[PDB]
């Protein structure tokens, strides 16, 4: 799992 920003 990834996520990146908001």
């Amino acid at each position: 799992a990834v996520a990146a920003g908001a």
